């Protein structure tokens, strides 16, 4: 509902290893489309529970994230995913 939370919680907490989609840790591990749907997580609900938990060598965020952060930075990320990282 609020413009912007997503995003602002994507600057605060993952832009330092994803800005723009990359991953700065492991390179192939990006937040491209194609990258997320190769390994079933073009969906919102799969980002946040990343967000929320990590995975591999990424840590969780869900205790910084706030109530329902995961699924709003997830929803943000996803469609930039789905934009390709650019707009106009
Ligand atoms: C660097 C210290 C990171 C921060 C901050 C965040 N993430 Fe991350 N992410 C990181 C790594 C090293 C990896 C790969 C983990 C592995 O071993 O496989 C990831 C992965 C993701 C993914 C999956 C991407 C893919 O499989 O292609 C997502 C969806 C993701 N990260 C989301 C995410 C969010 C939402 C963050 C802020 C809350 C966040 N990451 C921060 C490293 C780092
Ligand atoms: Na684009």
């Amino acid at each position: 509902e609020t413009s912007g939370e997503g995003a602002v919680l994507f600057g605060q907490h993952c832009a330092g290893c994803h800005v723009n989609g990359g991953n700065i840790i492991r390179r192939g591990k990006n937040l491209k489309l194609a990258t997320l749907k190769r390994q079933g997580l073009d969906s919102t609900e799969a980002i946040a529970s990343i967000a929320r938990k990590g995975i591999g060598q990424m840590s969780g965020y869900g205790d910084k994230l706030g109530e329902g952060g995961d699924q709003l930075v997830a929803g943000w990320i996803l469609e930039q995913a789905q934009n390709a990282w650019t707009q106009g």
